[PDB]
């Protein structure tokens, strides 16, 4: 798949609570980044296993759906840059996360080398 197809397939996996499948999309040496992380969190997760250690916990703590996926037109199909919106619900709290993302994804042969995901960490600290 090209980068834009991988992005949309990745969002679909997360919406279904399938964090294992989402991590499976990364290259073994692939990198997840949160350039604007919530206080305390790392900004960079290197390697598929390190990413999985982090993401495996998500499905139990939160449910999410995405909307408004829009891509800017790049030159190379293995790069996608898109904005979208996520609406998460904390399972225990009932608290809600409403986030506008911008993402940069670099792919190589159907696997993710870089998934750079900008969001406003203030939306995380202020559930609704
Ligand atoms: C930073 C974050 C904040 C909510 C909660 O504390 C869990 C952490 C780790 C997990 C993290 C959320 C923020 C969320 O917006 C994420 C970035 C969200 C993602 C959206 C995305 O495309 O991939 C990941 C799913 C869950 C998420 O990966």
């Amino acid at each position: 798949m090209n980068a834009k197809e991988i992005v949309v397939h990745a969002l679909r996996l997360l919406e279904n609570g399938d964090a294992r499948g989402w991590c499976d999309l990364f290259h073994p040496e692939g990198v997840l980044e949160y350039p604007y992380p919530p206080p305390g969190y790392k900004t960079r997760f290197e390697g598929r296993e390190t990413i999985w250690a982090h993401m495996r916990l998500f499905p139990e703590y939160m449910t999410i759906r995405f909307t408004d996926v829009q891509f800017y037109e790049t030159a190379d199909p293995d790069l996608a840059i898109g904005e979208f919106h996520g609406d998460g619900v904390h399972t225990v709290s009932g608290g809600k996360l409403a986030a506008d993302y911008i993402s940069v994804l670099r792919t190589r042969d159907g696997q993710i080398l870089l998934y750079r995901l900008f969001f406003n960490p203030l939306r995380v600290l202020e559930p609704l």
